[PDB]
């Protein structure tokens, strides 16, 4: 009160001229400390509520140390769960704010907020409501204002933001967003068609969902990175599953079903026409006068044809998808397993057009490859899916483990063997390996050989290296296996339907019938009377305990 | 399972020249012998790259003696 | 007793070193029992290697587990 | 292995715990923190040094947040 | 351990008597404030630091496995 001069603007508006703090001014301080009656006094002599926060310690991440709020007062009082000043600050006699004002990324107010969400209970509940309120007085205050298609720099919606942050809060709330008050029921996205005793039908808002042309949230969520926090779970909010279900049994099982068994067609071509190889020299080899000599060729044709069109595939992939090289090899593990496939083939049709024998290796590791990459469509099945998997999570962590620790076990007594082997059959590390690895299997000897001195020193070291592998690192395989699989069935199950995800995202792109549901009329009209059309996913629901079931419904006459 | 034994005994078969292991039947029965104990690693030497023949069998002997019998167990503990 | 009961890593390490070091005197005494000694020590050497899992969490983890287990499990099923 | 999985952990973490202190004896570049005025002062007027560990905490619902703040300015 | 806990991260927040304190907040902005943790004879006495007592202590110590996860411990080391 006592500094404030009218010799009043430039030091009532003064800001931090620090590179950390930069843009900081004292109604930003203000607003911090929660003082309803200071922010009032600093706007009455001028303050611009538009001022920005533009410093480091106002950044997103950079520099370990701050809080991003969206530089803004208006953001600030968002992001800290003040309602009171919120409101001051938009409807003021003296300078309102801006509700459409962008920061210096171009996040908005709901952008902000959605970059404050962390997915936390408390945090959630904040936001969400902040939301909530944000979006009922932006309608009231500019009803023709689309404030939830406004993007940022980087061409995202707070939506299309929160389903590409993991924000899986924030996503559920806003994908069921339900507004029960007149001249603004506009704002939600899911709507009561009609009700009938207890039975109600619901509508949901389907736009940006699965067709945006921008990013829809489909798209966004389905080829999202590893490190997305919650990208497993956010298939699980509650309109996006039904979605996908009704994807594939309407057009995409199909198609599934089609692709599975012209690969199935691919792989038997192949192994029939490996299988009759001449073995007569060296390749190319001469095509003899003959039925079978020609559905030979015929085969050999075909599995070329199939490499090639393999081999493009991954080409296509990594251009349309770019990898970033950490995904790559921890992501997109079918994606990388048939291209190698399909480079072993190419690699064998190089070699046999070169007259190289190794041709052959090259083509057995093809297709022992491309039989087990059959694996690749138990997916479409709830049950052989999910037990696919299991299959990849215990090869990721319970077998990795134990190999690292039997590969060293298994050198280490290999090594001590063979040295105390002195000549014969078995004085080399191959087949020393070779004899302790049958232990293994149930097959080990433990009289392999006499060719030595000390006796009591092989059999000491053989029956240590049986202990210890056999009976005690196998077995203790087996009871780690029962601990993961007891651990991961949920996820197993939600990372089956993500795959599931990605296959009908797939097809979609490479299959106007993909089209979500009907194109109906919800919420009557806009703020103006123009009436909206919404393409929109119908759920039938039944509650026997909140009878009362007191909705705007859009349609009576229900059905 | 089976789609596993199919695949490599397959490869294998294809990798064998000729001799009494050169029938799908005879190298499908060689590797479900390694699901009962009772696999030879070395029940034939009818091939050239002896390299591609032992990585084929390690492979498969890892992905079902190793891992997915053992799995088995562990699913029928959970069932 | 904490000798026996801790310090498991320190005891396998100089175990491994004494074996080594008979087997050096057992060479220069001219007797081919070197070889077992020396043979003991590799062995040891190799599967001390366990103890730098320990620097990584989930290979450390492991490791841990598979101590308990031979001193729990292992050794009552050895005995019966 | 159902029993004993915090037991593991916890026992890895002393075990790496021995090894940070066996290495720090044997490896004063191996010093925890920064020197920081930490209370202002002691009942004496001198200004008390402390070394101290910096640990940033977030906490959406206790907004309150009444304490003696040392530093203003924060960061 | 409960001791241990409690000293590590004692909070005096009355005047005249906050230099007790061993845990201080260094600023608080919104919902983020940093923390400051004592370490004096933690990781470092001459006679025998908090962490050096852990460590080495005797397997009968009722709590050894433990006590290294009291707050500002596990995050030093880690540091
Ligand atoms: C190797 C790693 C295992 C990979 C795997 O099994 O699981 C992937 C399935 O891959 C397949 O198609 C079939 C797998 C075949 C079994 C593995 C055999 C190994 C080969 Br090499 C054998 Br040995 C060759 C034998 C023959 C040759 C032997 C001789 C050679 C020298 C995961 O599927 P995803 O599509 O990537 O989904 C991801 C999802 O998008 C993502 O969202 C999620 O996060 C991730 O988890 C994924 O679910
Ligand atoms: C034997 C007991 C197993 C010991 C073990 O495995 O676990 C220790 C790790 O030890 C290692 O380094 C590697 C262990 C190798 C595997 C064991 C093989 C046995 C040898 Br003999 C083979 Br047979 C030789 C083959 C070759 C020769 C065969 C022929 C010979 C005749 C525990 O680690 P720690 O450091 O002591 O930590 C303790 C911690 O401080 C404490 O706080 C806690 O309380 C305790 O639990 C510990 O965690
Ligand atoms: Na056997």
């Amino acid at each position: 009160l006592d500094v404030a001069r009218k010799t009043l603007k430039q030091f009532v508006n003064a800001s931090y001229t620090d590179s950390y703090y930069k843009g900081q001014t004292a109604l930003h301080i203000a607003i911090e400390r929660r003082n309803m009656t200071l922010v009032t006094l600093l706007v009455e002599n001028g303050a611009d509520v538009q001022a920005a926060a533009n410093g480091d310690f106002f950044k997103k991440t950079k520099g370990r140390p701050g809080f991003y709020f969206g530089e803004l007062p208006l953001s600030l009082a968002a992001c800290t769960n003040q309602l009171a000043i919120v409101k001051f600050l938009l409807q003021n006699s003296w300078q309102p704010a801006d509700i459409s004002a962008r920061d210096s990324v171009g996040n908005t107010v709901l952008h902000a907020l959605v970059e404050v969400a962390d997915n936390t209970v408390d945090n959630t509940k904040f936001v969400t409501s902040m939301y909530n309120e944000i979006l009922i007085l932006g309608a009231k205050l500019h009803p023709t204002l689309k404030l939830e298609e406004i993007t940022n720099r980087k061409g995202l919606t707070p939506l299309a933001l929160a389903a590409s942050s993991g924000k899986i809060g924030v996503l559920a709330y806003i994908l069921q967003r339900e507004i029960h008050e007149p001249e603004c029921r506009h704002l939600s996205r899911k709507f009561t068609e009609w009700a009938y005793g207890p039975v109600h039908s619901s509508l949901y808002d389907l736009s940006c969902i699965d067709t945006c042309e921008k990013n829809s949230v489909l798209e966004v969520i389905a080829y999202s990175s590893s490190e997305t926090p919650n990208r497993h779970d956010m298939l699980l909010v509650e309109p996006l599953n039904r979605l996908l279900q009704d994807k594939w049994d309407r057009f995409v099982k199909r198609i599934f079903y089609f692709n599975f068994f012209v690969y199935c067609l691919y792989m038997i071509i192949f192994t029939a026409a490996a299988y009759y190889r001449p073995v007569e020299g060296l390749p190319p080899y001469k095509l003899k006068n003959t039925v079978g000599d020609y559905f030979r060729v015929t085969g050999e044709i075909l599995s070329v044809s199939g490499g090639v069109y393999f081999f493009f595939r991954g080409i296509q992939y990594f251009l349309q998808r770019r990898p970033s090289l950490k995904s790559l090899f921890v992501d997109s593990y079918s994606e990388i397993l048939f291209f190698v496939q399909s480079l072993f083939m190419l690699v064998s049709v190089v070699l046999y057009f070169s007259q190289r024998k190794e041709y052959v290796a090259s083509m057995v590791f093809s297709l022992a490859m491309g039989w087990t990459n059959m694996l690749y469509y138990t997916r479409g099945f709830q049950q052989m899916g999910i037990y696919a998997v299991m299959i990849e999570k215990m090869i990721l962590r319970d077998l990795c483990r134990f190999m690292f620790v039997y590969l060293v076990f298994l050198f280490g007594f290999s090594t001590a063997v063979v040295t105390l082997i002195e000549d014969g059959k078995y004085n080399s590390l191959y087949s020393t390996c070779l004899e302790l690895f049958k232990f293994t299997i149930g097959m080990g000897d433990l009289e392999f050989t006499e060719n030595y001195d000390f006796k009591a020193v092989f059999i000491i070291l053989l029956l240590a290296y049986v202990i210890l592998t056999y009976i005690l690192l196998l077995n203790m395989l087996i009871a780690l296996m029962g601990e993961t699989v007891n651990k991961i069935a949920q996820e197993s199950k939600n990372i089956w339907k993500l795959q599931r995800a990605i296959t009908i995202l797939d097809t979609e792109k490479s299959f106007r019938k993909a089209f979500r549901s009907g194109k109906l009329l919800q919420v009557g009209f806009t703020p103006d009377g123009k009436d909206d059309y919404r393409w929109c996913f119908r759920v039938d629901e039944v509650n026997w305990t909140t009878w009362n079931t007191n909705v705007g419904i859009i349609n009576e006459d229900p059905g």
